[PDB]
């Protein structure tokens, strides 16, 4: 599924990651834009063999499991496949856990280089939330 920007605000607030960890909802929506353009299908294959999936790109050497990423933890205890869903709670509960491990949302390299530091409160501008 590619959210609009809208629709994926509204599912985020639902899933509770409006203020979560203290980032707002404009960052999780800036940060979803940068790294997967809002669509719940994206991978991205990442040079030391571990795949991004999903609308966060949440990475297979820590995160899930896709059976191909030798020495993978699989943190969030899924099969990198639930986080292509046209549901994102897979990927929101996944999403939880990695902001909250230390790092803040620094673990998304598109939220740091593309959303921190800007006004990510016009990602949510003119959405009924
Ligand atoms: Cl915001
Ligand atoms: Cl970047």
């Amino acid at each position: 599924k590619v959210f609009g920007r809208c629709e994926l605000a509204a599912a985020m607030k639902r899933h509770g990651l409006d203020n979560y960890r203290g980032y707002s909802l404009g960052n999780w929506v800036c940060a979803a834009k940068f790294e997967s353009n809002f669509n719940t299908q994206a991978t991205n294959r990442n040079t030391d063999g571990s795949t991004d999936y999903g609308i966060l790109q949440i990475n297979s050497r820590w995160w899930c499991n896709d059976g191909r990423t030798p020495g993978s933890r699989n943190l969030c205890n899924i099969p990198c496949s639930a986080l292509l869903s046209s549901d994102i709670t897979a990927s929101v509960n996944c999403a939880k856990k990695i902001v909250s491990d230390g790092n803040g949302m620094n673990a998304w390299v598109a939220w740091r280089n593309r959303c921190k530091g800007t006004d990510v409160q016009a990602w949510i501008r003119g959405c009924r939330l």
